[PDB]
């Protein structure tokens, strides 16, 4: 078929050209399987800085033996001091995980979705119906950040002594710019009091 | 800490700058968390037609739940073609998985590619052992293409009259080129016939 | 070794001296399924894990139910928590197990999830109070996956319960929540609750 | 309905009327281990799933054997095969199941393993050939875990057994892979092939 014929032309001419014009990891990025713009393009950085793992909704499951092989072997073996969750607007996995469809094998992954909602149900109910995807794409960083930073292999580093951060953030495809859901840890304490001023602040609502 | 201040300032002005100046997806792409060019680059596409898997040495494990939803999702609910597995030379899962070091967590995900070795061990073992870690490679993405045409979703696929073919490449950093390993199946007698031929030709070795 | 070389030898004296169910339970428990019930050999497929969890994305638990549902045909799946529990005794204490510990998370929201009614009682039946929540909300769980909506869906009959076995006096006590469908699931679901919060003296 | 208000009934009348061990076991199993091994309740720690598989990747079995391993301390582990395995014949099998054939692919790779030995036998014979290789295959998966060479690598005193019952006629038979460390791992593993591959008249 045509489409693998034309990957391999655009492979021999963009290696051609490449050569007619003319390292360590630092980050771990946990992203959108359906993100649209790969991370080193948005964050502008060199082939190699970023080991990247990529998932459907930007999730950190307690049980995950993919993703937390990867968290293991970033943090324990290549020695990575930062680790990104990004989330991103217009998530087709976040909107999946609110429809009523049952679409097979799928809808048990995003399972883990529809229970962050009913914990928020008070504050997203006082709210119109049409603003709430938006809420949550906030709330499922903050709640993923929180995850991460109650595994056993995040616990165990930050106990003895190893510098780590955490971080969580959402990619807004109409301006291009990032921003911060207020959830930042570098210690279990600061997990809490940051994650306990985030909701509150995330609960004030619009009165319009 | 400066890092995290560098990707807040590097995505503000790439945004800036792209702004300054001026999709449904077609394949899905199973590659490595230690490749270094992102797929969008290496086979030059617009974002949004590759859905992207990214986990280390590029396995389809019969038994891997983010995987195999990844891929149930894809073919079943996404309507996708052509599912690619891409190796690539110096990869640092394979000599890892070659190497006797106990690494933790990490090493039970790489004892799936220490049963591939032993498979193919009396060719091997009759090669030079300075040679075996590129031949591996090679060999290890013929078999997860064979795995891959194994699977449930996969099979029944290709038995209700679903199109849909499988292909295993190697990118060659040394080039730039994508090279054909030669196991290319769209059913399940045409998944033997090329699988075997494949073999007995990476069999016949330089007298060198 | 010496324990090993007598349990060939109790074998070895012992052995000259279709299953309808699929059972959950929990790997601490000490009386299996078939002793408590009274059941044939051959009338249980039995899956056996840490606080007898069903969780969202467990290919092991899932297999067994896909393979049970879909090609034996069984009919009922029952989940069993008990008194005692050591998984849920482990998720209340603040220690650092290793591994485990991502398993037993998951216990933990659920005791978030109740914090008033929990925090308006006394600190010594808590315990108790938390391993009652935690089945309730299994079957909960086991109700919303995709191989048992999609068997009520096409009109296969299925059942599920959720019971408490109580070491102290040897008796299942049914928690309130059974499900036959998506409707009886949210129903009971939310009236068991609501009897747990009504409190006595 | 019928089925479960009798269960309950049993068990009403039934009241009326530290673990040393972690036991690997297949769900077709219709004998508890408690049974034919006779030991005391609360002895064994169990697990089981479909063909008693060690999985590389596993994460349910995985826990437990961490869980086990590192803060219940227990010093043996037993993989248990048995005839007429229901996870063996239908991997042998050409029909496609749904989820649980991608949980039986492992055991059709150590199939073609063992190829010309199986294909100079009776066909008759094939099946019982494979469960016992299966059991060898499994013990040498378990040896290479992370968590159980590690135990070995810091000095605790753990041993691996594989084993097959006979439903025949009730015995236990051990099939020769027996590790107490990586070095005896290779050895008997090796042996236990050769031996497999002397066949008779
Ligand atoms: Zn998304
Ligand atoms: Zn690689
Ligand atoms: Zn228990
Ligand atoms: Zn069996």
């Amino acid at each position: 078929m045509d489409k693998i014929k034309q990957l391999f032309a655009n492979n021999y001419s963009w290696a051609q050209r490449m050569k007619e014009e003319n390292q360590t990891p630092h980050y771990l990025w946990i992203g959108c399987s359906d993100s649209r713009v790969p991370a080193e393009k948005l964050t502008n950085l060199e082939p190699g800085e970023l080991f990247v793992h990529r998932n459907v909704a930007n999730q950190v499951i307690h049980t995950d033996f993919n993703c937390l092989s990867v968290v293991q072997y970033a943090v324990d073996v290549l020695k990575i001091e930062h680790i990104i969750i990004c989330g991103h607007t217009n998530c087709g996995g976040i909107h999946a995980a609110m429809a009523d469809k049952d679409l097979g094998l799928i809808n048990n992954w995003l399972l883990h979705i529809r229970d962050i909602w009913f914990k928020h149900g008070h504050l997203l109910g006082k709210l119109s119906p049409e603003k709430r995807a938006d809420m949550l794409t906030k709330i499922n960083v903050a709640e993923q950040v929180y995850n991460l930073g109650r595994t056993s292999i995040v616990k165990s580093a930050w106990e003895r002594g190893q510098k780590l951060s955490l971080h969580g953030w959402v990619f807004d495809v109409n301006d291009g710019f990032l921003v911060d859901q207020g959830v930042m840890a570098t210690s279990r304490e600061t997990l809490e009091i940051s994650y306990r001023n985030a909701i509150a602040r995330l609960s004030i609502l619009d009165e319009e």
